[PDB]
This record gives C-alpha cells, structure tokens and sequence, in this order.
C-alpha cells in the first residue's frame, strides 16, 4: 500500500494564492507511483486548481451530495463529479457533522453514491473529548466505521481518516503513540469485518493537527498511512509534510 | 422603472456537454444587459465552464453561499471567495435548502450579511406552504420571512427578492398570475413599511413558482412582478423565450 498525503484547504484560497501554492507544490519531485498526493480545493476553485497542478497530484472536492441529479439547489451530485472526472471526495469530515447536521446515514449514502459513480472517497470519523474521557473511543469509532465499511469494494479507493476531535480545539494534544493505538484498532475493525488482505490494503490517515513540527513522529507510526492536513496545507512548507511520507 | 431580472436556476443539473449546447443557444439571443438583467446559476463546479461559455451580456452566480467567512468550514464557499472570483450573485434561502438542508431564517440573515459585506448581489427566496395558504396565513408567514433580513439591505438594486409559492410547488396546485401579483404587492408593502416607500419601489421582486414559455408573459406584465427565478424551464433552449418576455 501507498502512503497518501492530502491537502484539505477547507474554506480558504484566492485565485492568486492558489497560483503561488500550486507552483510550489509542482517544484517537489516525488514519485506518484509510490505516493498518493491529493489536493482538495473549494468547489469553485477546483477547475482553477486542477489546471495548475501537474498530473503527479490527484484532486478532489470536500463534500458531495447524497442525492443524484435534480431539484437540489446548492448540491453537487456524484454524477456531476464523475462527468468532470473529479477523482476524490471527502465524506464525513467533523466540520460537516458539527455545523451542517451530517449524520452517519448521510455518510453511508454519500459513500454509496460516490463508489457507484467511481469516485474515490476519503471518509472521516472520530470521538470527542467527553467520549474519550468516558472510555468510548473504540465504541464510537467502531459505530462510525460500521456505518459504511461494508460498502468498500476496491480497498485502494476508500481511505479512512481518524479525527481526534478530543484534541482539536480542546487544549489537549494527541501523542503519536496515542494516534497509533487508535489506528491499530481501526485496522483491526477492518480486518474483522472485511478481511486480512483488505485491512492490509486500506489506508488509514491521521487527520488531527498535522504540521511541520509533528509530521515525522506521526507518519512513521506503523498504522498511520498518511494525513488529511488542514491549515499546514495552505503553506508552501506543505512540501515538507509530503517529504515526510516519501 | 425597475430593471427586469430573468434568472436561470439550474439546480443540481448539467454535464460538460449539455452546458456547451445550452449556453450556445442562450448566446444566440440578442439583448442589452444595460436594460435587462439575465443571470445563470450553474452548479458550483460548473461555474468556470459556464462563465467561459456564456457571453458577457449574461451575468452569473452561485446557488448558495456560506454564513461563515474564510476558515475551517469544510465544504463551504465563503462570500470572500466568491468576490475574489468575481462571482456577481448568490441565491439565498431557496426553499430546497430550507426543506432538505435545515436552512433557517437566521441562516438567511447571516448569509445575506456576509454577501453584502463582500459586495455580492443577493437573490433571496421565501414563500408559504399549502397548509399556511389554506389557513389564510400567507401575509403573516411572508412578513416574518422578509423581516428576518430586510433591514440588512444596504442598496435596493443589489438585493432581489423571490416569491416561491410553495403551495403551488409539488402540491398539484397551479398559481394564477392574479394570485402571484397579490402576494408581490404585499411583499412590496412589507418593504415599504420597514424600509420606506422609495426603497420598496426600487427593489426587484421576482416570481419563483413554475415558469414556462406559456405563462411568462402573463406574469411579467403584472405590476409588481419584476422577473423570474426559473427552474426546469431554464434547462431548455426555449428559456430564451422567457427572457424575451421581459424585453
Ligand atoms: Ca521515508
Ligand atoms: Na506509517
Ligand atoms: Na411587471
């Protein structure tokens, strides 16, 4: 299996800052047959960003509709994405769950729509501080993974992300050991549900706070296969995070 | 007189090929954009493709905007980002967002505030249900919806209202132009009562119920109907006939 490092730009960017960033990213010589690197711009920046990135980079969108084509103002169907050859989607990011009411039922339906339309999916989950303090880390992640995991067909084409919500905006910091222990448990869930071969094929990314300070200690953990990176991916120095995985 | 305003709301429809074909048909209509506003609202990921293919006489916008600014809001498009892209218009409050995506009056207010702060023009939708109409509560519903945001309007050319007769959308019922006009007049009165007569007389109020080539003339001729936010009919080449009704 390949390392997978993803830039989640969230709701950030200008036309000119993207020109500069993409140029910086293009200057990194890496081997895309070894390493998957994926950039997730804002929807209205996707075309702009794709045209600026060399083919060694994959691209995707940050969210996708559970509905197909039709009378759904504001939504981008998986069918539309397919017609544009958008390669990846993010599903279940904690911000969609938090601010926009996204449920486990929505995650499932979105994954089903995406795979049906040959989109590859980066699917996010993870537990809160209150949950982790009640020793519910495994309970919660098990429940969240089992909402969708039976849909996975090609285990190269769904990528899991662990988001330690307990260490996001709480004042707590996840250690690499603590991230590793969770990732090993995620892998065990996949092994038990889908198989040994499948569990050894699937990528499980760390999607907590990732930056130039901590990327090395995380990426070298046995069951951490890369990152879904937030604000550090809006920087030229994101190339060093890519390097950590090379 | 108010400048008329004809908008294509493509909702979640389109392919690269369908958009080529449709935009080419639209471009075949000669009109003067200094006298008539004609706006297309493609899916976000189709905006660059559409904007490139449409001549400059057509304005363009997006079908939704975030209430948050730039930052850690996965999946959203901020008004700042739209401004940097020169996106001219946003749709806010479309009943499908209110129905399927839980958008509230507070969200509508906050989106409009963000949009105006970022020099976007806003097409803002509201309207009552079949039960509300049957219970003779149209005016009270619409009053509440408009007053959720109307005081934010900072320029009565740059915010455009849309009356969506939800009682005549997916219910089996068909609104008459007389019924639409009666509501439009009451909407304008709401604006007059809250913002002043001059401002009420400036604002475009569009009809956002079922519009097609056959009913458009009878609607747009009504005194307080200043144009349309068009659904399915805007996915057809014959949308140009709807534009011509406003010419
Ligand atoms: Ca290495
Ligand atoms: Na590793
Ligand atoms: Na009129």
């Amino acid at each position: 299996r390949k390392y997978f490092v993803a830039a989640n730009w969230k709701c950030n960017g200008t036309l000119e800052s993207i020109k500069s960033l993409t140029n910086s990213f293009n200057n990194l010589d890496f081997d895309p047959s070894k390493l998957d690197v994926v950039v997730f711009p804002v929807s209205v920046h996707y075309d702009h960003t794709r045209k600026l990135l060399q083919s060694k980079f994959s691209t995707g969108i940050q969210n996708v509709s559970k509905f197909g084509n039709g009378s759904y103002v504001g939504e981008v169907s998986a069918e539309i994405a397919k017609d544009l050859n958008i390669e990846y989607v993010i599903i279940g990011h904690f911000e969609r769950r938090k601010y926009f009411h996204e449920t486990d039922e929505d995650v499932r339906e979105k994954l089903q729509a995406s795979l049906k339309n040959n989109l590859k999916a980066v699917v996010c989950f993870g537990e809160s501080l209150e949950q982790r303090e009640q020793n519910k880390t495994i309970e919660v992640i098990t429940k969240q993974v089992k909402a969708f995991v039976d849909l996975i067909d090609n285990f190269d084409n769904v990528i899991l992300v662990y988001e330690p919500l307990w260490a996001i905006g709480t004042g707590k910091t996840a250690t690499p050991e603590q991230a590793q222990l969770v990732h090993k448990e995620i892998r065990k869930i996949v092994k038990d549900t889908c198989g040994e071969k499948q569990a050894n094929q699937i990528r499980i990314l760390y999607g907590g706070s990732v930056n130039t300070e901590n990327c090395s200690s995380l990426i070298q953990q046995e069951d951490i296969d890369g990152f879904l990176v937030g604000n550090a991916s809006l920087k030229e120095s994101f190339v060093d995070i890519i390097k950590s995985a090379m």
